[PDB]
């Protein structure tokens, strides 16, 4: 009544595993003909018990599969589950959420005043989905919490009556770029501008 080495099988592959690639090898005994049910993404070779992908997978669509595998020869069936888990691979860029950002700010607003919060999103997992945010070029007027996106003013004040054009530019435009922390790291297509409309206290 032909049965497998184990009743239940646990396997891990990577979301970029190729079309056709071997997932797992199964042998049952007490000849023997094998069949696999539970996703069309997977097929099992009927003589040899080799499970393979039929297609490309994607953990962001489906991270875990359960397949059911049957061995038959007065024939008798035997059943084992196979429990495929896809390991995340860093294959999505972050995407800016509500960019660009248009804001109105009172000049000489004091140290540590709220300005905005930039937000991006990454559908990958763990380090690959973790977002880190940076102001370029180095902006002396604004400080940004690299993990949370929140932007605040600095101990340097915002003075509209400042004659350096570049410092005025810095005051009135903030450019954030965002990465994620997998290897390779991936950045959002483009940076994201906060546009700042400076207002006196008339
Ligand atoms: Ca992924
Ligand atoms: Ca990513
Ligand atoms: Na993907």
């Amino acid at each position: 009544p032909p049965t497998f080495s184990k009743p239940a099988y646990f396997v891990s592959v990577l979301e970029n595993i190729m079309a056709g690639a071997t997932v797992l090898f199964l042998n049952a005994t007490d000849s023997i003909i094998y069949s696999l049910e539970g996703s069309s993404q997977f097929r099992i070779n009927a003589r040899s018990g080799e499970i393979t992908t039929t297609s490309l997978l994607d953990r962001e669509t489906k991270s875990e599969y359960i397949l059911i595998v049957r061995a038959v020869d007065n024939q008798k069936t035997g059943i084992a589950t196979v429990n495929v888990t896809l390991l995340d691979i860093n294959d999505n860029h972050p995407t800016w959420k509500d960019a660009p950002y248009y804001i109105n700010l009172v000049e000489m607003t004091p140290p540590d005043s709220d300005v905005t919060t930039v937000v991006a999103v990454d559908p990958d997992l763990g380090e690959n989905g973790t977002l880190v945010y940076s102001i370029h070029p180095p902006n002396k007027f604004y400080s940004l919490n690299s993990t949370t996106g929140k932007i605040r003013t600095t101990h340097v004040m915002l003075d509209r009556e400042n004659p350096d054009p570049v410092e005025a530019e810095l005051m009135r435009k903030i450019i954030v770029s965002v990465t994620d922390c997998g290897r390779p790291p991936l950045k959002a297509t483009s940076s994201a501008t906060v546009f700042v409309n400076l207002l006196d206290l008339n």
